[PDB]
């Protein structure tokens, strides 16, 4: 294990600790985005503007329906007697694809009974008249119509089209209209381009409606509030299935991912602090987070990964290799951990963990208070243990704190210390470092 | 060139294939924003509210103002014999420039006819009583004025100001003003410090028109579905040309660049898949993108750059020099790849490329469907190749996939490969490995 | 020092000069954000979505409440001798933590006060009845409310009522709670899962309150256009010190923290360009920006500051260690400077500097304008020097500029220089680099 006694010795002390979570099987809802409302109380006045508008719906959407059908036209179902019943991707015809374009073609067929059951409700999409709305499919399940100009419609011009003049309905309703259509454009754009592989967020999908997740939330039938470890690490997402040119409209496939708990794994935070080194500041270079799986080390590369308050969630496995080098300071062997001289005026000095304290009282005022006296460390040691048996309450810094019992046996002693090799780390640097040292073997002879 | 049969053995694909383009030749047009609306109207109840506003934007003004002419003051026109007839540069008073700072001082020179142009129109301009409006200049290119809180106004206020007491318009009108001020602060904030050298792009230029970019293209005469190869690039920029501080707006030269498609230069995608190493599971390190040049190699850094569906799209030329060892993967020298372990449950274990499939059978699930049988790789071979010769239809892990003839020589061995060495990459460790590697340095003798 | 001398004739270039600031004591404000509005005007018709949002609000507010009070039962007050007066923090009690969880803890409970004054007011809270507004507590500090909702009904609602019907105030309304919860989400979601630890600027506040922070700015008592430089470097934030469940209301402290000008510390920035090097172009790599602190040299890791245009400003000393070959380089040993080869077409190649202009004229056109004649520079010498004595107008590239006098010994003479290695860094080859220098090493005896 980490073994965290040969750790603390060297400015390492044992941090928080997380379960790990996976992406698991999901759960799906069906979603229908209109790029043109119903014009309905303002048909009158705007006839000018809509009839611009829908061309320009109809040339972007155009691009998508032949994207879509070019790749529906390589999938089959396996009709033959072939044992593994399924789908079958006509490699010859794609050319050259991942294994996830490949998946996500096989996935844009396996969706395609739910766009034919979408698109015989056309007739009722067009009609919704309201700025979002639920219908029923003949499969009998529900689907979410987003409307969103209907709604700056309904709640900015038709409660005063008494005082507006048609000219102005005009000119406002044409303003709202490319409004909506750089939102499309700045949300979906991406997926018009290549819609097969292109998956979005249901925040960014909300962008085209206010921003209103929650709405969208509540009307598929989940609480915003319910799910927030998925729907926070950006797990909940769409894709297109298919497009309508005529209706204009973009039908989206949300997918609701159960997450699983990897067994046998955990998520360790290490705290680096300062210690002393014959009068002068060093730090130790390791990780933030660590994982042990069934007493494997890796490294986790969590930027990729949402650290909630008890979980780290990841979209897959991110578990990468770890040179042997840094096994060995995770394993007790003090003396091949890279340290690093501290130059910022701020760096962290002191640590609390299991109610001990860990500081470096060369470099930070540490005082015992139930004696009101300084705490001195000979200058061999690295860093000092503040304990229960000497002291109830220490001052550290410029705060108080109260400390538990150490539980190893006899008392702490950090100067008989195996110290690692001195390190500096930049892109730049790292450069000349490696041609000086290839010198040496350059002159080799 | 890449020879993907020396490579094809250690894991790498040939995958997609791209154009190179480069900003060209630019055409530019014009636009104002307004900070003080005309108030017609509402000017009874807003007075004590708008007079603290004219005196924000004077304050925010001025300094741009100071530092355009300041500008300005170092750049005269070639009125003398100078042969290559211009404008020159002040360098003594301008003191320490980059030569991009250079470059724009000299354009906005070149760009003071059309600010005094604009600035005959200040008259109109102060007049527009339009969300957005055009106008002819004297030099007879249009101008675009965007008027956005004359558009809250003509949309929340006038239409109901029967229903609203005076001191209730006064204090909707004072928040309207400070959230579109704002929006300045968040949007121009930089070019407000450094007007020479900042650009912006026109979305973040409509997010002080509610994000309404596609309405300022239509007016400035672009089609938002159109040029989606410039504007989605962030190519479409404009910049400050001059500032009126008693009308208080701003004036904007905004740059629609041509493309250049680079003479014989592609860029290659490869994609990198799991092998069989002994029954352990192993990747190659290569970029996803390389680009070849008249036969040269180099490296893109595309993270910088826009992948369209067809191109490759860049700011400026952005190829990087590549190690000789990773030329000599790029060129088949199988033995000079860096190869790291697989940690991960998942990575990518096959790829189709023009109709075969490549696939780690030994990680993977692997079966021939016309014979319903499994299919083994002897445990020194590296990948798979799957072919029309044996099967019609393939297996691969949950996937039925149907595959193209196989073109070279004979039949494909992958077990004669020469392997690279076993590398582990992060900051942290490289620098323990760095470190460790030079102590035999140090110790020679 | 920096010894320019040296480094210019290896393509490094003075350039701008920027003082050093830190963030010091800071001044405190107090804010009130309201979850549920006073429903008056609305209250019979949204009744049905009115009691829905409030158990919402109530179960995402719950948690944080848990939080709060689990932090301070870990702080008492010193009312013991303990000489050093203040707060105690319970070490045993709070397990784990760093010493910015500790001090946050500490300062929770230094906040408390604030905390129960705010809570006397609780009553008027409720009654504010407009967008925002400014009350006064016991301890005669003033205290800002935010009511967004408040502000979205006052303006497209209650001016409209009569034209619109119950059954339409129910779902106007109803989508506008869900969309302002949405926000909050979106903005304090992180706060309200940690509310110890984060933090959040006021811009990010103001995304609840429609961006408008020019407004809280305002009534909080300080001008969004004079707090420029710690506003725009993100050093305006606040913290959760107390929250009410039936109220439904959040209270935050924001902080207004002073600049420290740092003693005798300057941050220097450096201008690569290109040079020749026997009819090839070559590059130095150095750090864009150096930090000399009383002599000392240092690395200042520029992105996680703000670079205004007078001074660089950072939320703590962030100076870095530098590797003693790079310091080589900034006190004039040439020989030490890693270069690397030009590949990219477009690389700088001329700056200015006091008036002076260095050039690298074998890769881009150099003339003299007062003689009309070209300017060669023989193929061992790095870059040239335009001076006052021979021209007073030089071309270069396209542009004209005018320089000043040398102000060295003699003449400038490039030809006689220590060239440094050359290297190739990216994360991909700098492992092939580092694994077969390493195998010189394994094959040593
Ligand atoms: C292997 O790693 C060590 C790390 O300790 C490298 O040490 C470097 O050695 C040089 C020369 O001994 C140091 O140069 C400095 O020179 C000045 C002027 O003489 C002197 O005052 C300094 O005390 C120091 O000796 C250099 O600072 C040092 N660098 C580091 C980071 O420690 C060593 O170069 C490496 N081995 C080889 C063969 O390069
Ligand atoms: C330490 O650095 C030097 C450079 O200063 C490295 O020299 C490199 O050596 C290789 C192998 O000779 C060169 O690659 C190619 O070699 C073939 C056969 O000699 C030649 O025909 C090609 O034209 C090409 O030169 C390489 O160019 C050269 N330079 C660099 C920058 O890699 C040397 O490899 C390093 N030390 C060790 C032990 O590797
Ligand atoms: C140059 O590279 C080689 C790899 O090609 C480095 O080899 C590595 O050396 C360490 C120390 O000998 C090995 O660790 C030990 O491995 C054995 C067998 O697995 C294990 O029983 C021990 O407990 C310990 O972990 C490491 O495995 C080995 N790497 C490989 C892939 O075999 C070598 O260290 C480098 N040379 C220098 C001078 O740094
Ligand atoms: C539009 O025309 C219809 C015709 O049936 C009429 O009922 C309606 O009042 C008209 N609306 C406006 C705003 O002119
Ligand atoms: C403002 O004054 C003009 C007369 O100058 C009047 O016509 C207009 O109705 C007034 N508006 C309000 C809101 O008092
Ligand atoms: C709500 O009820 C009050 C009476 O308590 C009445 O004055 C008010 O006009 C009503 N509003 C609506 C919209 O029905």
């Amino acid at each position: 294990s980490l073994h965290y006694d040969s750790l603390s010795k060297v400015g390492i002390i044992k941090g928080l600790t997380y379960n790990y979570k996976i992406k698991g099987s999901p759960s799906t809802k069906l979603m229908v985005v209109k790029l043109i409302p119903n014009i309905d109380g303002v048909r009158n006045c705007t006839q000018k503007q809509f009839d611009e508008y829908k061309n320009l719906v109809k040339n972007v959407l155009e691009p998508v329906k032949l994207a879509l059908n070019a790749m529906l036209d390589n999938v089959k179902s396996g009709n033959n007697k072939y044992r593994f019943a399924g789908a079958i991707m006509a490699g010859v015809a794609l050319g050259v694809a991942t294994a996830a374009t490949v998946t996500a073609g096989i996935a844009l067929h396996r969706s395609n009974e739910n766009a034919q059951a979408i698109a015989n409700m056309k007739n009722a999409i067009q009609n919704t008249n309201e700025a979002v709305k639920q219908l029923q499919l003949a499969n009998k399940q529900t689907l979410a119509v987003i409307d969103t100009i209907r709604g700056e419609i309904n709640n900015n011009i038709i409660p005063v089209i008494n005082q507006l003049s048609c000219d102005t309905i005009g000119l406002s309703v044409g303003i709202k209209l490319t409004q909506y259509y750089s939102e499309i454009l700045t949300a979906f754009g991406p997926a018009l381009q290549n819609p097969v592989n292109t998956r979005i967020t249901i925040q960014a999908i909300s962008s085209v409606f206010n921003r209103n997740f929650d709405e969208l939330l509540k009307i598929m039938g989940y609480t915003s509030g319910d799910l927030y470890e998925i729907l926070h690490s950006g797990l909940i997402r769409g894709n297109i299935i298919d497009v309508d040119v005529e209706a204009g409209y973009i039908a989206l496939e949300i997918e609701f991912p159960n997450l699983t708990l990897v067994p046998n794994a955990v998520v360790q935070e290490l705290m680096p602090i300062s210690y002393n080194v014959d009068g002068d500041e060093w730090v130790t270079l390791v990780p933030r987070f660590v994982l042990t799986r069934t007493t494997l080390l890796s490294n986790i590369d969590t930027s990729r990964c949402t650290v909630t308050e008890s979980s780290v969630i990841c979209d897959n496995d991110y578990a990468l290799p770890m040179s042997y080098e840094l096994i060995g300071c995770l394993q007790g062997d003090t003396s091949k951990c890279a340290r690093e001289k501290v130059v910022s005026s701020y760096v962290p000095r002191f640590a609390l963990s299991d109610g001990l304290v860990y500081a470096n009282c060369l470099n930070t005022i540490c005082r015992c208070m139930d004696t009101d006296t300084p705490i001195s460390q000979s200058l061999g040691t690295t860093v000092s243990l503040l304990d229960n048996k000497k002291c109830l309450v220490y001052q550290v810094g410029d705060i108080l704190i109260s400390v538990g019992s150490y539980l190893g046996e006899g008392e702490y002693s950090a100067d008989n210390v195996e110290l690692g090799p001195p390190v500096v780390i930049d892109k730049i640097d790292i450069g000349n470092q490696l041609a000086g040292i290839n010198q040496t073997l350059q002159n080799a002879e």
